[PDB]
């Protein structure tokens, strides 16, 4: 297991998620549910040219899966994919110049809900989770964990866990006052609410 430093900025937007306060958490759903969604647009444009990316599954889709016993919420795609380079550099986001602007727009009147304009809505995961473990698999390399209950630092491992095939599960342990967020009919509301138009199929399991 490798443990790295978050970069500054990005340690500054972890804890600024962390405590502030801010009511309206629900945004972080459709903030994960847009990545999944460009994750799954960038495999697709990549098997236009290049149908053999498609390999590892055709399928492209998001699956909601409430899971009460763990309290979790996972979040899975059939998406690109990160690698480890990706993982390690803030999730395959410009997180560092993303942080710097969405600092700039809150100062200016913004609210944590815009988020996403900035390309760091991932870290709106920390609006209801303790700690995040995501597991992904590109085509060009194999199968990670990256994980982190914030405080400054995450870890990044091979993955011997169950085969992906292709994608990005992002897994919420979610805070102990915040386990709305496994209830179907909550779910629902807020897929229906900020994700009505997303263009691939979400199935939102049961228990
Ligand atoms: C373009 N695309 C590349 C890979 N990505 C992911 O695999 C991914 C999927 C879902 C997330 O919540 C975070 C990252 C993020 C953005």
């Amino acid at each position: 297991v490798e443990t790295f430093a978050f970069q500054a900025e990005i340690a500054q937007l972890m804890s600024l998620i962390i405590n502030t306060f801010y009511s309206n958490k629900e945004i972080f759903l459709r903030e994960l549910i847009s990545n999944s969604s460009d994750a799954l647009d960038k495999i697709r444009y990549e098997s236009l040219t290049d149908p053999s990316k498609l390999d590892s599954g055709k399928e492209l889709h998001i699956n909601l899966i409430p899971n009460k016993q763990d309290r979790t919420l996972t979040i899975v795609d059939t998406g690109i994919g990160m690698t480890k380079a990706d993982l390690i550099n803030n999730l395959g986001t410009i997180a560092k110049s993303g942080t710097k602007a969405f600092m700039e727009a809150l100062q200016a009147g913004a609210d944590i809900s815009m988020i996403g304009q900035f390309g760091v809505g991932f870290y709106s995961a920390y609006l209801v989770a303790e700690k995040v473990t995501v597991i992904t698999k590109h085509n060009d390399d194999e199968q990670y964990a990256w994980e982190s209950s914030a405080g400054g630092s995450f870890t990044v491992r091979t993955d011997t866990g169950e085969p992906m095939g292709r994608g990005t599960k992002v897994i919420l342990h979610l805070k102990e006052d915040q386990t709305e967020y496994l209830e179907e009919r909550r779910i629902k509301e807020i897929v229906k609410k900020h994700s009505q138009f997303i263009g691939y199929p979400i199935t939102l399991f049961v228990e």
